[PDB]
């Protein structure tokens, strides 16, 4: 059902490499975002997309097994080393949400909506 990825090089080759390029445009309202949940942090962090945007979040991990739930959002995901979860929503209030990985309480990320 999911996707593969090779963990070992996801970090150096592919579309979670580089952070700065996780967000990628797949249409006129339409965004998908690269999500690496990584011991134990989030990347890119913070997350920034538009509202009323469809975002596509692609997320794997080149390590263990991390969750990634959005607060005050029925996104509530687990993240396998080698497999992409996807997760579609569209953030309609603007502000800024937080991420949480249920195995690492320290563990945190950032999303935030931009009006
Ligand atoms: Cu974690």
């Amino acid at each position: 059902k999911l996707e593969r990825v090779d963990p070992t090089t996801v970090r150096q080759e592919g579309p979670w490499a580089d952070p700065a390029q996780a967000v990628v445009q797949t249409g006129p309202n339409q965004y998908t975002v690269y999500v690496l949940a990584f011991a134990f942090g989030y990347q890119p962090n913070p997350i920034e997309v538009p509202q009323g945007a469809e975002i596509v979040f692609k997320i794997t991990s080149p390590d263990v097994i991390h969750g990634f739930h959005v607060e005050g959002t029925n996104i509530n995901v687990e993240v396998l080393p080698g497999e992409v979860s996807t997760v579609r929503y569209t953030f309609k209030r603007p502000g800024e949400y937080r991420i949480i990985c249920t195995p690492h309480p320290f563990m945190f990320g950032t999303i935030v909506v931009k009006e």
